[PDB]
């Protein structure tokens, strides 16, 4: 990242970049990131978390998805998949989700760092959890539904209700979790029978439930079109191409988009 | 891939069994070094490994892992790669302070990253050379780690030595065997250098200068090969991983004499 960078990215410079882009105090923002994309950072992930906190403050709210899809029913694993003989073994053995414990997958280093921070709170979903910090942290994360995990009873809906923002740091619309709310609303996806391990009555139980067969693959196309409207702000955090936008704007657009096929 | 090279999944159960086979047991004091991937496909990944270790050792024993955060070091000593000199002071002025709850590890692995965030896990207070521990002696092991001579007589390594603890290598070699650094200290194997790191001092960030040995784990592989001729290391597998269980005092003492003899 070194060659790609003039002078170090720091907490300070990131805070600059953030405010430049339009972030400020008191804002409600869900954040999606690629650490590497920014360039060389003095402090790495910590520096990004710290800068985000410094801009937003305790008076605002930072959210990130903390997915742990590796806890899911492997019959549904299509990349990569695993031998079918492995399936029951998995169901019988994979350890239970616990918010204060279970690592994320495919979320990134900023997320992993964020998750561990003091006063960060994580929702209680074994597969599709979110973490949050600040004013509306609890409100956003509490009482996530097991079934329809990214639906109307989810952190996505809470953010919507709050007229929050989405920030993409060096990632694409396919990383844009909120658009899953669009899939839900539009009924864009088949319902599937799923499973995951949870703690019930202080013991591990493999829980069967129902959710949408979420597919972000389609989100890239959606975002392009969405961006024709011209309501997405853009700038750089270090080397990172960033986008800032209203969650409601994109979610509404998405829902509509899906309805039209 | 990891998938391809695995027959059936590794689980908490299978790992536990493998551990017990190797000789890990309830109430033992053990420092663990690991490569997650070496094991093969694991249902639960890093969590499974941690849970297995805890299941075997229990709270009546102690698990320790190094939680090094070398990224906090003075970029003056940096070679992998080096950074422009102009950067150095910018770094010293801006790199965030070590905080045991927050600061990620580097080059320790996913098992460590998981372990260090578990409830009841405690981490020592060194901005570069910290250790995390769980169970009976976790506190004793982790407290009052010296800033200078970080891996010496006033460190977790010494504490493990005193407890006559064990070392488990999971799919890693002696270059990862942190305890041999205590051999370096004891034999005067390395030059003393001026180092620095960012710490919270009086609730305020501070670039703190201190002295430590120019530790070099590159010599440890040679040491380990000679050591093993003694036949005091138990070898076995966890899944696909080649593993080693040994007494910490055995290798530390051997290493000390090794360095002295040159």
């Amino acid at each position: 990242i070194v060659a790609s960078t003039q002078l170090p990215n720091t907490i300070k410079t990131i805070t600059n970049d953030l405010r430049k882009l339009g972030l400020k105090k008191g804002m409600t923002v869900i954040v999606h990131s690629s650490l590497s994309s920014i360039g060389w950072i003095s402090g790495g992930a910590v520096a990004v978390v710290e800068a985000l906190m410094e801009v937003i403050t305790e008076e605002g709210t930072i959210i990130m998805p903390t997915q742990s899809s590796d806890l899911s029913d492997p019959k549904h694993w299509s990349r990569p998949p695993v031998p079918e003989e492995w399936w029951q073994i998995i169901r019988d053995n994979v350890p239970a989700f616990e918010p204060h414990i279970t690592p994320t997958r495919a979320m990134g280093k900023v997320v992993e760092c964020f998750r561990t921070y003091p006063n960060v709170v994580r929702s209680n979903h074994p597969l599709g959890s979110f973490a949050a910090w600040g004013r509306h942290a609890e409100e956003i994360t509490v009482n996530q539904s097991l079934s329809m995990s990214l639906g109307e009873e989810s952190p996505l809906r809470k953010i919507y209700d709050l007229d929050g923002y989405i920030l993409l740091i060096g990632v694409g619309y396919d990383s844009n979790t909120s658009v899953h709310l669009s899939e839900v609303r539009s009924g864009a996806c088949e319902l599937i029978k799923v499973g995951a391990p949870i703690i019930e009555n202080g013991e591990r139980v493999w829980k069967e439930f129902v959710d949408m067969d979420y597919d972000s693959d389609k989100f890239v196309e959606i975002g392009v079109e969405f961006e024709q409207k011209g309501t997405v702000t853009m700038g750089k955090i270090g080397n990172a191409k960033c986008r800032l936008m209203k969650q409601r704007d994109i979610v509404d657009f998405g829902t509509e988009w899906f309805r039209k096929k």
